[PDB]
């Protein structure tokens, strides 16, 4: 997999971001989680760190897997990075996603977000609590 130059536009919650891509708004959906909507508990606390860490980034890459890179509602599905680290495996890592939506070709970093989540609910983390 190779990462992609991208920018923000928007934190939108959890799981999706409004970022400038190919020179294109697009709605980024995160690959390989799922992160409660702002309605629900942590949902709230999920759009927070995700809003925070990519607000701070100075450099946001995107990174496509092997599979479909668009979903049935026109978002990109992606791995995205905030200054190099992985946004999807940091929520995870912190108990405010899940891994969910593990799709066949779609799944390159399935092992190491699974891994997160083991940390995660080891420490009672957030939705693990
Ligand atoms: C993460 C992901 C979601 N989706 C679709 C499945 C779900 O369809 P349904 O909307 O019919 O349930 C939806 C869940 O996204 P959200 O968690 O953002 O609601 O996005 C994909 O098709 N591929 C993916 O990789
Ligand atoms: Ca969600």
């Amino acid at each position: 997999l190779h990462k992609e130059p991208a920018t923000l536009i928007k934190a939108i919650d959890g799981d999706t971001v409004k970022l400038m891509y190919k020179g294109q708004p697009m709605t980024k959906r995160l690959l390989l989680v799922d992160t409660p909507e702002f309605n629900e508990k942590y949902g709230p606390e999920a759009s927070a760190f995700t809003k925070k860490m990519v607000e701070n980034a100075k450099k946001i890459e995107v990174e496509f897997d092997k599979g479909q890179r668009t979903d049935k509602y026109g978002r990109g599905l992606a791995y995205i990075y905030a200054d190099g680290k992985m946004v999807n495996e940091a929520l995870v890592r912190q108990g405010l996603a899940k891994v969910a939506y593990v799709y066949k070709g779609n799944n390159t970093h399935e092992q190491l977000l699974r891994k997160a989540e083991a940390q995660a609910k080891k420490e009672k983390l957030n939705i693990w609590s």
